[PDB]
């Protein structure tokens, strides 16, 4: 069915069974304290995004989630549940990363692989047109074209990232869908030297895709820990005047809008509840200590430019291993402010889950 305006308005957000199963089968059995078990059970009911970060998730997780939401809605959910899904499988993924977990390479048929992945997602979304579906498109992709074109892999991937982003925007432009392109965070694209080039890039992509109706705007702070709005700049933000996501968005939107793209935003807060964090530097993204579950997902943001506060990266799922010998080890995950020992990226990291519960704000 079609919708008008903010896709988060007028629906509930489904809390998926993948994350609920992680909490109930992996986390809770390891927790003996009654109050922490109860808190854990409660966080399993908070609706976070489900990531299609490997191709195998399309005909498994995506289908299962949409099928379960259809079932709940046909069984009388009021208001209807909507799905929250991340598209995250560009070839030569994470071009500036020390190590990437992306499965596809441009050199090994990656373009064709990705187009087929988008095409299959389109077929599934059409099948489930009755389930309003909100997408984040490709974390850690086009933000690299703003600041990392000195990296050979990024310069070599740039035309592919652009073309395949436009392909996704057009192929997934369906009446029951909303899309938000990743736009980094205040401490990446919100620095004053980066913010106008970022606006130019995203507004051009928007133009070149034909300004598809389904595109609502941009997602920020995905998998990061930034505040929405705090009174004091955290120490690791200095000297950026855009030290939180509100500052970033309020500076970024007018630039985007003058360039043709009046973007609305969604802001990850899933690991933002404690401010400042235990990061020693802003760019320390991996398994950062001193973080908490943050404000619960809602359409009732109170801010004109923000369609929703969301939980994009699901807290407790590891960002990367701390085993320095592992094939895809990323040194960020070995830093002093990264919790250890940490398992492979995407595996449950129970100590980290417990940290997030202890520091939750609002508490569970
Ligand atoms: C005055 O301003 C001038 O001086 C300033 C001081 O030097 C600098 S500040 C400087 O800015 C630069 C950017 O211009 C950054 S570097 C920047 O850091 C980003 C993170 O904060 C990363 S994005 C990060 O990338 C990760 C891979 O490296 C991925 S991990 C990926 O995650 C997914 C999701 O969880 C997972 O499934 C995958 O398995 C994982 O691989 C992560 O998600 C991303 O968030 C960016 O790439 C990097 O360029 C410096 O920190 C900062 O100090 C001013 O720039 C200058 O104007
Ligand atoms: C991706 O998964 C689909 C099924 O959803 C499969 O048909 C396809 O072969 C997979 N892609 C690659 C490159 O293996
Ligand atoms: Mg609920």
């Amino acid at each position: 069915a079609p919708y008008n305006g903010n896709p988060f308005e007028g629906v509930q957000l489904w809390a998926n069974n993948y994350y609920r199963s992680e909490v109930h089968t992996l986390a809770i059995p390891q927790i003996t304290d009654p109050a922490l078990r109860a808190a854990a059970s409660a966080v399993a009911e908070v609706p976070s995004f489900q990531w299609l970060d490997r191709n195998v998730t399309v005909d498994t997780l995506l289908v299962q989630t949409l099928s379960e939401i259809r079932e709940a809605n046909q069984a009388g959910a009021n208001p209807q549940y909507a799905a929250q899904i991340v598209v995250y499988d560009l070839p030569d993924r994470d071009c500036a990363a020390a190590a990437s977990n992306g499965e596809w390479a441009i050199a090994n048929n990656g373009v064709n692989n990705y187009k087929a992945y988008i095409n299959r997602i389109r077929e599934i979304l059409i099948s489930f047109s009755d389930v309003r579906t909100i997408l984040v498109i490709e974390p850690d992709s086009l933000a690299n074209m703003v600041t990392n074109m000195n990296v050979p892999k990024c310069s070599g991937a740039a035309s592919t990232y652009r073309e395949l982003t436009i392909y996704a925007l057009k192929q997934l432009d369906l009446p029951h869908v909303a899309m938000y392109m990743d736009a980094g965070h205040a401490g990446w694209l919100g620095w004053p030297a980066n913010i106008q080039p970022a606006a130019e890039l995203f507004a051009k992509i928007y133009e070149d895709a034909g300004k598809p109706r389904a595109v609502r705007g941009l997602a920020t702070n995905v998998a990061n820990y930034n505040a929405w709005s705090v009174s004091s700049p955290p120490p690791y933000t200095s000297p950026n005047p855009n030290y939180d996501e509100k500052h970033y968005i309020e500076a970024f939107r007018p630039l985007l809008e003058a360039r043709g793209f009046p973007a609305q935003f969604i802001v990850d807060q899933g690991r933002s509840g404690k401010q400042p964090t235990g990061q020693k530097e802003w760019g320390h993204w991996c398994n950062a200590i001193g973080t908490g579950f943050g404000m619960r997902p809602t359409a009732n943001t109170g801010h004109q430019y923000v369609d929703a506060f969301v939980w994009v990266k699901p807290g407790g799922e590891c960002n990367g291993t701390s085993d320095t010998t592992a094939a895809r080890y990323d040194y960020h995950c070995g830093l002093e402010d990264a919790l250890k020992p940490a398992p492979e990226a995407g595996q449950w990291f129970n100590e980290y889950f417990i940290q997030l519960l202890r520091n939750a704000n609002p508490p569970f």
